[PDB]
């Protein structure tokens, strides 16, 4: 079998991406946020406090002739923005994009954080990072991937995200339309429970490539890319007034810039991100200071190769006995 939905940015900004879920019988179709850097699938729900739904879609499990409690079941998880959610999780059939898996896990949130709630647009996370990090409990359950993955033409999925324009999750099939040249494939670590990788360097606009292993992890929920405060200090010494700001949490440059491409390395290739993928537009409403889509990865722990360095490629998601990760040109 095989799967292939359309993938839709949230705002002007492609602050995230949303892709159409359905979930029981009846189908109740969802909006969520496939993020390749988590293991839960949860989503709001008729058992969310109600003060914290606003304008989301919700999931009825007493609706849907295939849903059962899974009893005894709770969840609970924190993203690296501080938001968080938790609940308790039913079984249902599951599809996307003509996939379908019955039994899935799907967790119900009971409660959610404030900024959840603010994003109207965002009915759940679907992760796709390795089960080991699915946080429900006592039993831990795995993710739509994991439970296709046996039934999938080839144990794959890819991401093909847009720069403010819709794109593409695959499962199942390599679409050889969709991108340039070849896919160059480089080694996974899974021992942290995500697509952990190494790049091999990098470049600021037309300047010399840097050979240098840069560990990080392919993580479609995370919006921008987060690299050593090295490397992002050499970018943004090229934007004439860009500075790193205390007060705004980040690299901010002047609105009027026009913003050089950045160029990282995947084995002997290279994935190149063009500058206007690297502007977040302004601080806040009518501000002529800009947000940095390029950002320090100090203190958080990893880097991470979130949808401004994805989006620039057609990004494989290789589920085999050993896994690998793919990157192609596009
Ligand atoms: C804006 N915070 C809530 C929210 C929307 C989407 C996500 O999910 C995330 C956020 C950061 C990293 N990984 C997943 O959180």
């Amino acid at each position: 079998s095989t799967g292939s939905a359309t993938t839709t940015p949230i705002d002007s900004l492609d602050d995230a991406y949303i892709t159409p879920v359905q979930i029981g019988t009846p189908a109740q179709t969802l909006n969520l946020d496939f993020d390749t850097g988590s293991s839960d699938l949860w989503v709001f729900s008729s058992e969310t406090t109600a003060s914290e739904v606003d304008g989301q879609t919700i999931y009825t499990p007493s609706k849907s002739t295939t849903a059962k409690l899974l009893s005894g079941a709770t969840w609970s998880i924190s993203y690296g923005d501080g938001s968080s959610s938790s609940g308790d999780v039913y079984t249902d059939t599951v599809s996307v994009g003509g996939l379908t898996v019955t039994g899935q896990a799907v967790e119900s949130a009971k409660k959610v954080s404030s900024s959840f709630t603010e994003d109207s647009t965002i009915d759940g996370l679907l992760g796709l990072a390795f089960s080991t990090l699915n946080t429900v409990s006592p039993t831990q359950q795995k993710t739509f991937f994991d439970n296709a993955k046996a039934s999938l033409d080839s144990p794959v999925f890819t991401a093909d995200l847009g720069y403010h324009a819709p794109g593409t999750y695959n499962f199942g099939f390599i679409d050889t339309t969709a991108y340039t040249g070849s896919i160059t494939y480089t080694a996974v670590s899974t021992k942290q429970g995500f697509w952990e990788w190494t790049s091999t360097g990098y470049a600021v606009g037309s300047g010399t490539f840097k050979s240098t292993s840069i560990d990080g992890i392919a993580d479609t929920g995370t919006t921008l890319l987060y690299l050593p405060a090295t490397v992002v200090s050499a970018y943004w010494a090229q934007v004439s007034g860009a500075k790193s700001s205390s007060s705004v949490g980040g690299y901010v440059f002047p609105c009027s810039a026009t913003l050089p491409s950045f160029t990282f390395g995947v084995g002997s290739a290279r994935i190149v991100i063009p500058g206007d993928y690297i502007d977040f537009g302004p601080i806040s409403t009518g501000s002529s200071s800009c947000f940095g889509g390029i950002q320090s990865s100090a203190g958080i722990g990893i880097n991470i190769f979130g949808d401004v360095a994805l989006k620039a490629a057609f990004v494989v998601f290789n589920g085999a006995t050993t896994p690998t990760l793919g990157f192609a040109s596009k």
